[PDB]
C-alpha cells in the first residue's frame, strides 16, 4: 500500500551520461552506440545565440573542438551532424553500457522519469509529465541542459526527451532524442512562453481511481454523468476535454475498483465545482494530475522494471 | 528554477539487489561484497508468524536451504549469520558491481530515497521522510521486503533503511542495515501500530525558506515571534517543537533569503490561524515537511 511519485530506477540510463564541452561551453550528453547526443546549443557562444545560424555555426569547427567526458577517461570525437535541434558526436567507442534503447515521442500529459545531470554526473531523478503547453515543470539549476527523459519497458529505455532551456515563467522545454522541439519554442534567447497550461483530466481520474484503491473512498458520491457534460465543465475550469479513448485506458481500474468511469467524472465534477470541504485526496490538498492511468496500474498492481 | 521533489540516481542500489528465497520465502537481499543482507523473517513459515524464536529458527537452517539469484545467477551461500533484524549470508563470489557503502542510522526528520523491489528486480524509486513516530508513508506491496533506503554523496551510497513491514494504517517499519528497528516495532505479526504522526516543522520552514528563493512571495509578514510563542502555537497544530539545534541548522537559508529564522517562525505562525486563502506554495496547497535544509540547499541556486 501507500502512494507516492516514484520514477523508473534510473540506472540504464546513468551509465550513458557524459560531458560534452565546446569552447567555454559545457553541458551533458547521451552516450548510446559509439554517438555522443547532447543539445545543439553547444556549439553556441553568447555573442552568437540570440538570433542564431546553427547550420552555418556547425560546418565551421573541428572535430578536436568537442571534448567529450566519460568519467575522466576522454573520447576522441570522428565526426560530427545535426538532425534538427539535437547534435549528434561520433566517437571511436560503444558504449559498453549501451542499454536496449529506442527514441520515442511522448503526447502531451505522459510523463516520464527524469534524470537531471550536471556536467555529465547524474545527480538527481524525479517523475514529470509532459503538461499540455509542451512544458514540464522540472527542477533544472544552469548546466542541466542534457539531462533526459525516459521510460522503461521490460528492459528497454525509451528516450524521450532532452532538456534544452528553462522559460522565463520558470517551466522548462525541450526536445525528443530527434531535435523536433516539444511545443513553440525555439533554441535561442528570446522573450517567450507557451498557452496556459491545462489539467490532464484523463491522469487526475486514475490519481482518484489510486485513492479509492487505497482505500481513501470518501469522495465517491452515487451519481453518473456523460461525456458531454462532464467536458462543458471540464471546459470551465481549464480542463483538458476528456475523450473516448481515455475512457477505455481507465477501464482496467474502474473494474478492479468496483467504481466507474462517468461514476467517477461525477466526482470530479464534484470536486471541480465544491472544493474538497478542507478533505485531502492520499493526503493531497489539490488533484493530481501526473499519474498516467498505466502508472497507477504499475504502482498498485504493478510489475518490475529491472 | 522549479521545486521538484528528488530522489537520488537509483544506478548503484540496483546492482546490489538480488533475491533471497528460504523455503518458500521469497523477500529481496541487498548485495555487498561477499555478504546479502536482507530481513530475518525469511526464516519463517505459517506457525512461525506470531512469535518467532529467530534464534531458535537459525540454529535452524543450513547454508543449502538458502537460495540467492542475481539474474539468471545463483549464489552460493557459504555461511549464514544474524545481526539483529537482518540476516546477514556469506557467498562466495562478491558483487563485482558493489559501491562505496556505508551503513548510517537516520534520526527523525531525516530524507532518503527508496529503490522498490520484487523478487530482486528494481521497480522504482522515490522519496521518503523518516516521520517523527519512526515511520514513513511509503509505496509498498507484497515482494518488498529487502527494499532499501539511502542517501548517495560523493558516490558514496549511505544505507540507511530497510524494508521489513507494513502497519495498519498503511505506513510501513523497517530497520537501518545494522537490524535495529525504526521504533517501538518488532518482526512480528503481533498488532502494532505506530504513534500519533507529526509534521517536522524544521522541514516546512526549510521548504518556505526554499519558496522565497523560487521568488515565491505570498507568504510572509511583518511580523517576529519568540521561540517558545511558535512553539506554544505549533504543538496545538500537532507540529514539532522547534529546538535551538533547528534554528541554527536554518542559519544559512535565513543568510541567503535575509529573513532572520523567527521572523520566518511568524510568516509559519501566520500560515497555521488562516489556511493558505485559497493560494499555493511552491504549487502545494499543504505546506511540505519532506525537504530537509540540506535538500533545500542542494537543489536550490547559489
Ligand atoms: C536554471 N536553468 C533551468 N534550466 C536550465 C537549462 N539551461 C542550461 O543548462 N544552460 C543554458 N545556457 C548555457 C550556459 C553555459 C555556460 N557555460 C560555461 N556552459 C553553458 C551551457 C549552456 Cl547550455 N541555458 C540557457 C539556454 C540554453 C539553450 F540551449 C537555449 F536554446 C536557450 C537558452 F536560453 C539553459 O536554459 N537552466
Ligand atoms: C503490502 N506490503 C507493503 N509492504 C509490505 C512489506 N511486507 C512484505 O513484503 N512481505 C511480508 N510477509 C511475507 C509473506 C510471504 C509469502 N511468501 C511466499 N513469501 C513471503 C515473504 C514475506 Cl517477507 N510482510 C508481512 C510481514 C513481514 C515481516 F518481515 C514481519 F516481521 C511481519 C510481517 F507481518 C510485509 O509487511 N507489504
Amino acid at each position: 500500500s501507500g502512494f507516492r511519485k516514484m520514477a523508473f530506477p534510473s540506472g540504464k540510463v546513468e551509465g550513458c551520461m557524459v560531458q560534452v564541452t565546446c569552447g567555454t561551453t559545457t553541458l551533458n550528453g547521451l552516450w548510446l552506440d559509439d554517438v555522443v547526443y547532447c543539445p545543439r546549443h553547444v556549439i553556441c557562444t553568447s555573442e552568437d545565440m540570440l538570433n542564431p545560424n546553427y547550420e552555418d555555426l556547425l560546418i565551421r569547427k573541428s572535430n578536436h573542438n568537442f571534448l567529450v567526458q566519460a568519467g575522466n577517461v576522454q573520447l576522441r570525437v570522428i565526426g560530427h551532424s545535426m538532425q534538427n535541434c539535437v547534435l549528434k558526436l561520433k566517437v571511436d567507442t560503444a558504449n559498453p553500457k549501451t542499454p536496449k534503447y529506442k527514441f520515442v515521442r511522448i503526447q502531451p500529459g505522459q510523463t516520464f522519469s527524469v534524470l537531471a545531470c550536471y556536467n555529465g554526473s547524474p545527480s538527481g531523478v524525479y517523475q514529470c509529465a509532459m503538461r499540455p503547453n509542451f512544458t514540464i515543470k522540472g527542477s533544472f539549476l544552469n548546466g542541466s541542459c542534457g539531462s533526459v527523459g525516459f521510460n522503461i519497458d521490460y528492459d528497454c529505455v525509451s528516450f524521450c526527451y532532452m532538456h534544452h532551456m528553462e522559460l522565463p515563467t520558470g517551466v522548462h522545454a525541450g526536445t525528443d532524442l530527434e531535435g523536433n522541439f516539444y511545443g513553440p519554442f525555439v533554441d535561442r534567447q528570446t522573450a517567450q512562453a507557451a498557452g496556459t497550461d491545462t489539467t490532464i483530466t484523463v491522469n487526475v481520474l486514475a490519481w482518484l481511481y489510486a485513492a479509492v484503491i487505497n482505500g481513501d473512498r470518501w469522495f465517491l458520491n452515487r451519481f453518473t454523468t456523460t461525456l458531454n457534460d462532464f467536458n462543458l465543465v471540464a471546459m470551465k475550469y481549464n480542463y483538458e476535454p476528456l475523450t473516448q479513448d481515455h475512457v477505455d485506458i481507465l477501464g482496467p481500474l474502474s473494474a478492479q475498483t468496483g467504481i466507474a468511469v462517468l461514476d467517477m467524472c461525477a466526482s470530479l465534477k464534484e470536486l471541480l465545482q465544491n472544493g474538497m470541504n478542507g478533505r485531502t485526496i492520499l493526503g493531497s490538498a489539490l488533484l493530481e494530475d501526473e499519474f498516467t492511468p498505466f502508472d497507477v496500474v504499475r504502482q498498485c498492481s504493478g510489475v518490475t522494471f529491472q
